[PDB]
DNA sequence: GCAAACGTTTGC
DNA sequence: GCAAACGTTT
């Protein structure tokens, strides 16, 4: 674990050694824009912008990614609700129930899963506004897949509208996946990954080290 | 000539 | 009244 500073809010930025490479430009571009974007409201707050990057990046080989973070109540974490309140993770977690058979859950978090990266590209948004933040995330939201597809062999997109041309942010021919946003083809998103993932000779996700009992 | 941008459906 | 996907558009 490093840290680094940056002018404005959250001041200190803690990171994992593996985002080394990329931190002295994410910090000329978080000082150049934090500026504005605390003037808004945030999901999540600042204090929890960067914390996914607290995460270690050599032992992942998915990144499951969706636009930016929840509207309300963004933790930090991608896809994280805590209180399995929202929508998004639910239906993952449905998703995932069909898949293994598990079926008595209390909740579920792609956090907690081996292998796996939960990522928001966009890191924050304006309180309420999805994708509101998307202009001052810009190059850093760029920066950041480029380095974690480095690390992992498929990335896995929600969201068809969204993720339509991800590759055109891309500086390889990394696998790709562009599945629906959270709102039955979804199941065989989840699986393709683990037959990609032994096609290219390599250890499956055990989506079930997700679920909280 | 697609990759855009707009509008419509419908799902939250 | 939203946000996403889809079907025609330029």
């Amino acid at each position: 674990m490093n840290s680094v500073t940056v002018s404005h809010a959250p001041y200190t930025i803690t990171y994992h050694n593996d985002w080394e490479p990329v931190m002295s430009q994410l910090v000329e571009f978080y000082n150049e824009v934090a500026s504005w974007l605390l003037r808004d409201e945030t999901s999540p707050i600042p204090d929890k912008f960067f914390i996914q990057l607290k995460q270690p990046l050599r032992n992942k080989r998915v990144c499951v990614c969706g636009i930016d973070p929840y509207p309300k109540d963004g933790t930090g974490v991608p896809f994280e609700s805590p209180n399995f309140t929202k929508k998004s993770i639910k239906e993952i977690a449905s998703s995932i129930s069909r898949l293994t058979g598990v079926i008595d859950y209390k909740g579920y978090n792609l956090n907690i899963i081996d292998g796996v990266i939960p990522w928001n590209y966009y890191l924050s948004c304006k309180l309420g506004e999805t994708k509101s933040h998307a202009i001052y995330w810009d190059k850093i939201s760029k920066l950041l897949l480029q380095h974690i597809t480095k690390h992992v062999s498929v990335l896995y997109c929600l969201g068809k509208t969204d993720f339509s041309n991800i590759r055109a942010k891309l500086e390889s021919p990394v696998t790709t996946i562009v599945g629906y946003h959270p709102a039955f083809e979804k199941d065989r998103s989840f699986e393709i990954i683990n037959v990609l993932l032994e096609l290219d000779n390599k250890a499956p996700i055990n989506w079930a080290q997700g679920f909280i009992y």
